[PDB]
């Protein structure tokens, strides 16, 4: 997958760029309790939702996550590390709550539903636009044009990830909260993977 | 009112988190009496404080909030009702205490004095930091990156409350002391909408 120009994209509107991270990393954001990841996924799907929150915030804050990056060398401690983390974590959450603001902002419509396809051979996709969007096709060929690119990108990841299996709809429904929810879930499950790294035989990591 | 991880924040020191539910539901809580607040408040302004109350107990303890509204669902005799809430009321009340505690722990300011200032047009805030943190730059910029984007988020609704005003002038004193009293006070005056409600 490619995530030149990814901020860019997602303030202009595609707010899908987040999906295909999480996808590209098989990562769990949609959770029954999204306040205790911990109690629901293994140290595997745990370090995946890490990978691709690192990621994320790598993407959407490369200043704040070079700051971040920067003052986790100088720490020592395991303990100083995950303290690091944890005040950065905050700050990743707060700049978000600005940036997905402005990106709705410019798409002009609250709500959309996008549905991947996957059957033995290649898949489609749907978005499912609201009335307001319904009623307004330029728009509707606008956003169809700015998530395109991305889009296709995760078509190709979600088919190749189901190989040889039953034909699978999966439906997306994409608002500014979900966006919102999800990423506070990643960062929950963020923390939670480095602090059973910290506890263990694995003290020691990079990411 | 809407956040990404508002809990995280909250522990990581994003006190003004509290101050934002309050102002966007224009609810009272610096109060004169606030052992009887039915005696200093009509319907309307308690109605406002058990509408903010509740965002702050889903906002901050979603899992809290979930296990009594089922509970409150549940009972029927209103009296069962005001006898759930004043029971979740207390652990919420446990649990903010809890969570103020490692909040100012990464603080470590004692206290800090918020001004918002309010013209014609746009307004502005200024953190007055105690001493030992004016002389530490490195904890000055980190609180104020932090607490920034709540507290743009508060001086938008604060510009629209004070709308085509003469220049105002709002000051909040932030301590655990203060924020403890303040959550104390909206519980009170919760209760007393929820007497009057069932």
């Amino acid at each position: 997958p490619d995530f030149t120009g990814a901020r860019e994209r997602f303030l202009a509107g595609d707010v899908t760029i987040v999906l295909l991270i999480a996808e590209s990393h098989d990562a769990p954001y949609r959770l029954a309790n999204p306040e205790d990841p911990e109690a629901d996924l293994s140290d595997e799907q745990l370090e995946r939702a890490l990978a691709a929150y690192l990621t994320l915030v790598e993407t959407l804050f490369p200043e704040l996550y070079a700051e971040m990056k920067a003052a986790l060398a100088a720490a020592k401690t395991p303990e100083e590390k995950i303290a690091v983390f944890r005040e950065y974590n905050a700050r990743f959450l707060a700049e978000f709550d600005a940036l997905i603001d402005q990106a709705f902002a410019r798409l002009k419509a609250d709500s959309l539903t996008l549905k991947i396809h996957l059957s033995q051979g290649k898949g489609s996709y749907e978005i499912i636009f609201p009335p307001e969007v319904q009623a307004d096709p330029e728009r509707a060929a606008a956003i169809e044009a700015l998530w395109k690119p991305t889009l296709d990108q995760l078509l190709a990841v979600l088919q190749e990830k189901h190989k040889g299996k039953p034909a699978t709809t999966v439906t997306y429904e994409i608002s500014a909260e979900t966006l919102r929810a999800a990423v506070a879930a990643l960062a929950r499950a963020a923390e939670a993977a480095l602090r059973r790294k910290v506890g263990s035989l694995e003290s020691s990591g990079l990411e």
